[PDB]
């Protein structure tokens, strides 16, 4: 199959998310709602069930809704179980209706509808070219109260309705006894509660191996990408042992839910992105949207430098996950707000780099303050509405157009108010132009772009009072006026005559996993692969088209790798960095270190015998570890990813900036679990 198929579980570039509250969209099957005080049919209460569910969802799939609007993929609300009980807080009722409370994580939430249902969804879906995505909440159950047992259900965890345990007596320490966090700390945000959420404990074995076995079973019902909720409030290491355990089994796209505010820029949301095995939402693009086409309060230097960072800050760019609002935001159109401001940004968030997510009701102008304010009933399904049109418009160059799902992004004019940028990709290219000034046209001259010689027309058609643009050579545009609030597409496709990966995925795996590698100019035939300098070719790679290579990873040490292609002819393609070839599968182990007394500034960190443990690299140590909640300082620990059952000698080290210094001795050694979680506590060696 082509890149752009359906069935392409390992890519979404070419797709077009439309993030849906099931609760909240479509009620297609009355029989299942709640009742009583948990549920409100007016959907005035925003805190009940409204009744959304599975079967409305099919309904508006084969409506025409959403297929209309071009959209590809739908992600949806947490499939599992809740729990039940109503909760007051403080006066008002709280219903389950998110999905985020979960119970038992085999089972689905009855609101939402039975196994069947889902399996029809995925049917639909499907036969629709629709992927699917579900939300997938590992950090935690339930809110709980240890002393009050009694409240809500005690943070109740079952295993497909076998009760492993509750928050309170907790012998098993299924969760964590901590407290609650203050977000003061990353180590703090993690290892205590969420609010009064019941904190699972990774590090216990039986919860280990309880999430690993559940998610396979939905891997099983035939998802095809997961978003993990709260992945920064769960350790690293246990993630990224959690997406070994989906990529080394049926890899699905997977992005988490890493919050950052308004000019916030993390360098630990970055590696995590990098290394843990899955990509993210990007809030730094959504935040950064908001301020210059929202609110104002940064203009198009802005945008463009964090165009420019992000794609130096992320190792692949094109996995993270945008969009202008979600359910964690206020909504972005405001009551009293130009209209012209939502369509701009669907716009270019619809042709700028990763993977688009459109939060439900959008395209309808929904209003709507933080939660639960943004979480409303879809008014209506009315396919008249401009941003409907808009996204109706772009949403296919994302699978038509390569230089939108793979290219590079380039400034070709700016101002204050005004963003020229250039998508290439290949023989392929798209030119955007924006001019947030809702007021004040704009004189264009000295525009320089890829685009050959000819005229262009809008491909938005004038809808948001785009123009044509005349190329001539050497693909200089002439002088033109931008409309005031005016956006304009323009763009040409042909064939990519050399081999030219735009994607691969999953980035990380054990030796003879497939990977995916998407692109153009691969040629019909069989050509080689190569893994570092490693060859590949022959019955290894199990398909290849012009678009798509499919291809078992070999056998090499475990480490990072460059990948690139040759085509039959011999000719070679781009390399794609950064592959991450796991040493075998893994387990999820605590390292705790006695002893390690720092200096101000230096931070002690972990080395050893596998590429999980970056091979006695310092500069690929991991760390640095935590010291503040598990284990006090001196004493220091940190959940890791190594290989199963795997005999391993490993170090710690002490880093300030790049000095390094080395414990004495001889090395630690261990052997790995075959299965599970472990802890190995040491002293540090003088
Ligand atoms: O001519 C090539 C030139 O075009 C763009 O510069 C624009 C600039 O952004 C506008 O603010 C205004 O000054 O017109 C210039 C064109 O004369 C690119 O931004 C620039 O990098 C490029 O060299
Ligand atoms: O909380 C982690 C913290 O640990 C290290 O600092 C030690 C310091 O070296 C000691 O002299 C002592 O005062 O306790 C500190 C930990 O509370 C790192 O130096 C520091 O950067 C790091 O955040
Ligand atoms: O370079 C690989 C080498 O790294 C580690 O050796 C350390 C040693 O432990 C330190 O005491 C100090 O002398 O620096 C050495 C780095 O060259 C591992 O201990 C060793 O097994 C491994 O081969
Ligand atoms: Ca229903
Ligand atoms: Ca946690």
């Amino acid at each position: 199959a082509p890149d752009t198929s359906v069935s392409n579980k390992q890519n979404f570039s070419t797709d077009v998310i439309y993030q849906i509250f099931t609760d909240r969209f479509s009620d297609g099957n009355p029989a299942n709602n709640p009742t009583g005080a948990a549920f409100d049919g007016t959907c005035t209460n925003l805190r009940l069930y409204c009744g959304g569910d599975w079967q409305g969802i099919i309904n508006k799939i084969n409506d025409g809704y959403l297929t209309g609007m071009g959209v590809t993929a739908i992600w949806i609300s947490q499939p599992v179980e809740n729990i039940y009980s109503i909760i007051n807080y403080s006066g008002v009722n709280n219903t389950a209706y998110h999905g985020y409370w979960a119970r038992d994580f085999k089972k689905t939430n009855p609101a939402y509808g039975t196994i069947a249902d889902f399996q029809n969804l995925i049917a639909a879906a499907h036969a629709k070219n629709i992927k699917v995505i579900i939300d997938f909440a590992p950090n935690h159950t339930s809110p709980a109260s240890s002393d009050q047992p009694s409240f809500a259900e005690n943070g109740r965890l079952y295993d497909n309705g076998t009760l492993l345990g509750g928050y309170t007596n907790d012998t098993q320490n299924l969760f964590h006894h901590n407290g609650g966090t203050d977000f003061s700390t990353t180590e703090n945000g993690i290892y205590k509660n969420l609010l009064d959420l019941a904190d699972l404990n990774h590090n216990n074995s039986t919860v280990d191996v309880y999430l690993k076995d559940a998610i396979k079973m939905w891997l099983d019902l035939g998802i095809d990408g997961i978003r993990m909720d709260a992945v920064k409030h769960m350790p690293f290491g246990w993630q990224k042992s959690f997406m070994a355990a989906v990529n080394n089994y049926k890899p699905v796209f997977t992005f988490g839910e890493w919050f950052l505010g308004v000019n916030e820029v993390s360098p630990e949301n970055h590696k995590f992105a990098n290394e843990s095995g899955m990509s993210l939402l990007d809030f730094r693009f959504a935040q950064k949207v908001r301020q210059v086409f929202r609110d104002n309060t940064d203009n198009m230097y802005g945008l463009k430098a964090m165009l420019e960072g992000s794609a130096a800050d992320y190792a692949q760019v094109d996995d993270q996950v945008t969009f202008i609002d979600n359910h964690d935001m206020e909504r972005f159109h405001a009551s009293n707000a130009n209209r012209r401001k939502l369509e701009q940004a669907l716009a270019f968030t619809l042709t700028s780099r990763g993977v688009p997510a459109i939060y439900y009701g959008t395209e309808q102008y929904m209003s709507g303050g933080t939660d639960p304010d943004n979480r409303a009933r879809i008014p209506s399904f009315s396919t008249s509405t401009t941003a409907y049109q808009v996204i109706q418009k772009l949403a296919p160059l994302r699978k038509c157009n390569p230089a939108i799902a793979y290219g590079s992004t380039q400034e070709r004019w700016i101002n204050n108010d005004v963003l020229i940028y250039e998508r290439k990709f290949g023989s392929n290219v798209a030119v955007v132009a924006v001019n947030r000034n809702l007021n004040a046209p704009a004189s264009i001259s000295g525009l320089v772009t890829s685009l050959p010689q000819g005229s262009y027309n809008d491909v938005l058609g004038g809808l948001l009072n785009g123009n044509t643009l005349s190329v001539g050579s050497g693909g200089a545009a002439s002088n033109f006026t931008l409309a005031a609030g005016g956006t304009a597409v323009w763009q040409y496709t042909a064939a990519t005559a050399t081999p030219t990966i735009g994607h691969v995925g999953p980035m990380m795996a054990k030796p003879g996993v497939t990977i995916t590698i998407d692109g153009r100019g691969f040629g019909s035939s069989k050509g080689t692969v190569y893994f570092g300098t490693t060859a590949v070719s022959g019955a290894d790679i199990t398909s290849w088209e012009d678009t798509q290579i499919k291809v078992k990873i070999p056998a090499v040490a475990g480490g990072n790798y460059n990948i690139k292609v040759a085509n039959a002819a011999g000719t070679a393609s781009n390399v794609y960095d950064n592959f991450e070839v796991l040493s075998g599968d893994q387990v999820s182990v605590r390292f705790v270190v006695n002893n390690a007394t720092t200096a101000l500034g230096q931070n002690v960190y972990l080395t050893g015998s596998v590429s999980e443990l970056g091979n006695w690299d310092p500069a690929k140590a991991i760390g640095p570890m935590y010291n503040q909640v598990v284990y006090q300082y001196p004493n220091w620990y940190y959940d890791v990813s190594v290989p199963a059952g795997k005999t391993i000698e490993f170090k710690f080290l002490k880093k300030q900036g790049s000095t390094v210094t080395w414990e004495g001795g001889s090395n630690h050694t261990f052997t790995a679990p075959s299965s599970g979680t472990a802890t190995i506590n040491v002293n540090w060696q003088p």
